[PDB]
């Protein structure tokens, strides 16, 4: 019963892999997960990087010597920390690079049968990462991913921000089931690397439900991957966003209002009367399954647009101009 073990850099239980090393899917396997874990612990601790592809992933002896050599170096770093050298700060957030590794790792150990999940169908990782940098978030914020799937986006944002809470809501059974495991695997692996995350919850639910009406209303940052949603769903979401508070934000893959919205007597009731909508800077090189470069849209709840329209109706000069155009 042959095995490979990697020690945690902060003394959690070791990662143990059987030999021969499992394959996770067409592009991922345990051997590369091991190599990349070592790579990433080395980025996490430069003394280790100091001490550390001429390796044969199909040879037990070659892979055992890699793991033994990492494990020795870890022991020696733990000794160094007992001395005068300061240990690695705990309670930090993972870098974007490490987080990407962690999420792949969590996925590798959580979604055993990809196929079961495919029948409900991560360049998104980079897009979300850009959004985390642009959309400033604080501990006043509540975050939701509407239609969260197996939960990856919620995990990523929770690892990276100070929002008071992060939620994902998913209706379908397969993805909700896998999210429970993703959650367990995520907490285990974040502990393994010694890294912190903000609070989060993954839930089974319908975000168009009556419970979610009030919850949407109290959320300050919503992400929603709506490009492929149909008009009735989008229409129903527009109605839930109408109760959001001023400064609330929605980031989506298809805008919920025209980018050039001109308020007038016929469109007074439209969601565009209460939000600024902008097309966000796209990430060079990122392209959708449609071939085009990706785009995403930021909506900010701003009721001063509506206020100014009403004020303008009181001004006979402005009222005439408006009336003459339309
Ligand atoms: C814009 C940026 C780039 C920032 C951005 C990038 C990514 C994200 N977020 C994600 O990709 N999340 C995971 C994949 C999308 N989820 C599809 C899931 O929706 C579920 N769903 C549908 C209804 Br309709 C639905 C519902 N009514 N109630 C609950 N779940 C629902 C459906 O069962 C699928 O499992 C958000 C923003």
């Amino acid at each position: 019963k042959l095995e490979l073990r990697l020690k945690s850099p902060v003394g959690a239980e070791p990662a143990v892999y059987p030999w021969p090393l499992p394959v996770y899917d067409k592009h991922h396997d345990a051997a590369h997960e091991i190599i990349e874990t070592i790579r990433w612990v080395c980025e996490e601790i430069p003394d280790l990087k100091l001490a550390m592809i001429d390796y044969d992933t199909k040879s037990f002896e070659s892979m055992q010597r890699l793991c033994d050599k990492y494990n020795r170096a870890i022991d020696s770093i733990h000794q160094l920390w007992k001395g005068t050298t300061q240990p690695m700060k705990l309670n930090t957030r993972p870098s974007t690079g490490l987080l990407r590794h962690i999420l792949q790792q969590v996925y590798n150990h959580s979604v055993t049968d990809p196929e079961k999940l495919n029948n409900y169908e991560e360049t998104s990782f980079d897009l979300v990462a850009q959004m985390i940098d642009e959309i400033k978030m604080t501990d006043d914020d509540l975050f939701v991913d509407l239609g969260s799937g197996v939960g990856q986006v919620v995990l990523q944002v929770a690892a990276a921000t100070n929002c008071k809470h992060h939620y994902g809501v998913e209706k379908a059974d397969i993805p909700a089931k896998y999210a429970e495991t993703m959650d367990r695997e995520f907490r285990k692996w974040m502990k393994w690397y010694g890294k912190k995350h903000a609070e989060y919850t993954l839930e089974r639910g319908d975000f168009l439900s009556e419970e979610w009406r009030e919850r949407i209303a109290n959320t300050s940052v919503i992400f929603v991957n709506n490009f492929a949603f149909g008009p009735e769903v989008d229409h129903q979401l527009k109605e839930r966003f109408a109760n959001m508070k001023e400064g609330g934000r929605i980031v989506s893959s298809k805008p919920f209002a025209p980018l050039n919205f001109r308020i007038n007597s016929r469109n007074l009731s439209d969601i565009g009367t209460i939000m600024r909508v902008v097309e966000l800077s796209p990430l060079k090189g990122s392209v959708s399954w449609t071939g085009k470069p990706v785009s995403y849209y930021l909506h900010t709840i701003d009721r001063t647009i509506l206020e100014n329209y009403f004020s303008s109706l009181k001004n006979p000069k402005l009222r005439e101009e408006q009336e003459a155009a339309r």
